[PDB]
């Protein structure tokens, strides 16, 4: 009844990209890496999550990589060695957000992930890029079934878009973004999280609508769309409608923003939408490369 | 007479609203903020670091001045959760020089001169560790208090909406900052987890900023600054200000009925911070003229 958005997929689908065309325009763009480059990349994913002793196929963490390869910037990126950071960082606490919380092992892993950030980043950057990643991944851990995080996601839209800055891991992102760019208006929008909290949103609810079904059979309630009553299609096209304004009003304000860093922003977003739906991850509830790590 | 007199100052609702304040606090957050009590010395080493701080910008600050800034960390603080005075004290002086900061004219602002003079301050009162967060957070401040004077993004960001607005203030009111250099202060690792994530600050904005808007709009509004969200209502229309008042009114308690879900400590001090700058707010002369010796604009 509530279990699935499936009946709206092809209406929302095309909505989200109307809305794309008519206020972003520009198409988002896809890294093209080199072999070498990609193998750099899954041989350091593979190392940092070997000490919590769950194997990660190739494909899954293609399926990880993609976002990184389709929502950042190409055209302004400076520093690759940045770039192969957040595709190792985003991917391995990409397979964290999977695990049952019972893998965790901070121990074991926030060393990995120093190394990672000592190697790609210079020292200063290294610093808040590690900060960034230990932030996130002890969010993930200490929010499973709590308090907190059931307040924030069943009380109002804006309550829980307060909870996903970080639990989306966009705060994260830029924060280990603004080395790739080498910009110095990007780089005080990353660290003051000003740039995480425009584009939360757009982020989130793309993000929400195609992993809800997933998410509703694995009793996460981390999902804007368990907000509304999915199964009264009226409601759903109000609650849908109001999520379309969010996303509106964000790419508006981002506008204001100066020219490399609103497109930063925006290719953040679009590119979100592009890789999500194409992404086997957000297309069954459970497959080979969203099940649960155990 | 030319300019909107009407929409210039929120006095005709200064006593409703100060009401309905304090009436919200007692029924959700009920328990009173408490005064942190400093020794004469304390207080005196706290102002001396303010003067040597503040010095080579090259403007006096009086000890009248300094105690109208000091007054929001000595009520809104948690007293009965301070393990660490020095952080504590810390937190007195970046608050205070940053204060001076947001009144100067951006011609004064030398961050040559000035960013020392915080690593200096976090040096001397914070670990290693706990003095790299709290620079960087009283940086990232003053370098976006410096950067949105005159700019574009503040106009949108202010002129929007309400959430465009309060996603600018979580950092711009200083909050973020004050979690990041207060959390030494409790030694209490779910807070510290909460403020570097900023979850901390996005739960506190809109009750700081709503109560500092309200009290500080006819100053505000007099200097031509825009950061101000009752700006985004007609305030010469009674029907409508009062409208608008009771939607702020409604986010600050479903924030505050939010935060109940935190652990007791952690919400002890969200709530005191955002109750105990209320009583300050409205103790403070900063907050009841336009212009005075305590809250004017800092000229080159
Ligand atoms: C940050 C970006 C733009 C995107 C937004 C959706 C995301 C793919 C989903 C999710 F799985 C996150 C929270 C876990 C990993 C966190 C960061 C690195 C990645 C957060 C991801
Ligand atoms: C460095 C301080 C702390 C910064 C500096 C200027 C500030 C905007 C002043 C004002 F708005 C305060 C007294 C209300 C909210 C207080 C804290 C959360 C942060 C307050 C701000
Ligand atoms: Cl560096
Ligand atoms: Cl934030
Ligand atoms: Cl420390
Ligand atoms: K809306
Ligand atoms: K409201
Ligand atoms: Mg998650
Ligand atoms: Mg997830
Ligand atoms: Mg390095
Ligand atoms: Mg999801
Ligand atoms: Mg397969
Ligand atoms: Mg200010
Ligand atoms: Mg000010
Ligand atoms: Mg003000
Ligand atoms: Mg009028």
């Amino acid at each position: 009844g509530r279990s699935s958005v499936r009946p709206y997929l092809e209406e929302c689908t095309r909505r989200f990209q109307e809305m794309f065309d008519r206020h972003v325009v520009t198409r988002p763009t896809k890294v093209e890496l080199t072999d070498a480059e990609l193998r750099e990349v899954i041989d350091d994913c593979n190392a940092a999550v070997a000490p919590l002793g769950k194997t990660v196929s190739d494909e899954r963490w293609i399926s990880y990589v993609g976002v990184v390869l389709w929502s950042q910037s190409p055209r302004h990126i400076k520093d690759m060695e940045a770039f192969k950071a957040v595709c190792v960082l985003n991917c391995v606490t990409f397979v964290w957000d999977d695990m049952d919380p019972a893998l965790h092992d901070f121990g074991l892993f926030l060393p990995q992930l120093r190394k990672i950030c000592e190697k790609y980043y210079g020292p200063e950057d290294a610093e808040v890029a590690y900060e960034a990643a230990r932030a996130f991944v002890t969010s993930d851990h200490m929010f499973r079934d709590s308090p907190i995080k059931a307040a924030l996601c069943t009380t109002s839209p804006e309550q829980y878009f307060r909870f996903r800055v970080t639990d989306i891991g966009v705060d994260f992102w830029m924060k280990m973004s603004y080395p790739i760019y080498r910009h110095p208006e990007f780089t005080e929008h990353a660290k003051t999280s000003l740039a995480a909290r425009m584009t939360t949103r757009g982020l989130t609810i793309v993000n929400d609508f195609y992993s809800y079904d997933r998410e509703v059979s694995l009793g996460q309630i981390t999902n804007c769309f368990r907000l509304c009553d999915v199964s009264d299609e009226t409601a759903f096209k109000e609650f849908f409608q109001a999520r379309l304004d969010d996303m509106i009003e964000d790419i508006e304000c981002i506008k204001a923003f100066d020219q490399l860093t609103q497109d930063v922003f925006l290719d953040l977003i679009y590119g979100n939408f592009v890789w999500t739906t194409s992404n086997k991850r957000y297309k069954t509830a459970v497959n080979d490369v969203n099940s649960r790590i155990q």
